[PDB]
């Protein structure tokens, strides 16, 4: 507990869906990958 799960990201909403819970995989990874990683490290927000 009190800890990341693995990654986050957005697409549905300007919220973050979370990769856990139903987001896995295929999902808004295709979209991240298409724009050639355009949130690699924004995934978990901002470092």
């Amino acid at each position: 507990a009190q800890r990341p799960a693995k990654y986050s990201y957005v697409d549905e909403n300007g919220e973050t869906k979370t990769w856990t819970g139903q987001g896995r995989t295929p999902a808004v990874i295709k979209k991240a990958m298409d724009e050639q990683g355009k949130s690699l490290d924004d995934f978990l927000i901002k470092q």
